C-alpha cells in the first residue's frame, strides 16, 4: 500500500507542506504501479513526479529570491544535482528493471523525503518572519 508517509517531523510552511505531501504521494503512486509490474504506469507517474518535483523546486526557488534569502544559490544548487539524478533515473527505468526500481524508488525515499525535505526546515524560519506561508 504506502512505501513512505510525510510525518510532523517535515512540517514547514503550509505551502510547502502541500507539496511535500503530493510528492509522498507521487512516491506511493510510483510504488504501487511497480509493486503491480505496470511499468507503462510507473514510468508514467515517474514523469508526473519529476515535472511536480521541478516545479516544487521553483516555488522555492522563487521564494528564495522574492525574499532574498541568503542561502539562495547553496539551496538552488541542491535542488540542480538532485534533478541531475532523476533525470539518471528516467533513462535507467526505460529498461524497466527491477534493480532500476529499487534503487529509484530507495532514492526518492533516502534522499528526497528523509534527508532534503528535513534541510528544507532550515529556510523555514527566515520566510515565516517575513511573512511567507
Ligand atoms: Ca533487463
Amino acid at each position: 500500500d504506502v512505501l513512505v508517509k510525510w510525518s510532523e517531523d517535515l512540517a514547514n510552511l503550509p505551502s510547502i507542506d502541500t507539496q511535500h505531501k503530493r510528492l509522498v504521494d507521487y512516491i506511493n503512486d510510483l510504488y504501487r504501479a511497480a509493486r503491480r509490474r505496470d511499468m507503462d504506469k510507473a514510468r508514467e507517474v515517474f514523469d508526473a513526479l519529476k515535472n511536480y518535483a521541478v516545479e516544487h523546486f521553483g516555488y522555492e526557488e522563487r521564494l528564495f529570491a522574492d525574499y532574498a534569502y541568503p542561502e539562495a544559490t547553496r539551496h538552488k544548487e541542491i535542488h540542480r544535482r538532485f534533478v541531475e539524478t532523476v533525470l539518471k533515473w528516467e533513462k535507467q527505468l526505460a529498461a524497466g528493471d527491477p534493480e532500476v526500481v529499487m534503487t529509484t524508488l530507495r532514492g526518492l525515499v533516502d534522499w528526497l523525503v528523509n534527508h532534503h525535505m528535513k534541510e528544507d526546515k532550515k529556510y523555514e524560519a527566515y520566510l515565516r518572519e517575513r511573512g511567507v506561508s
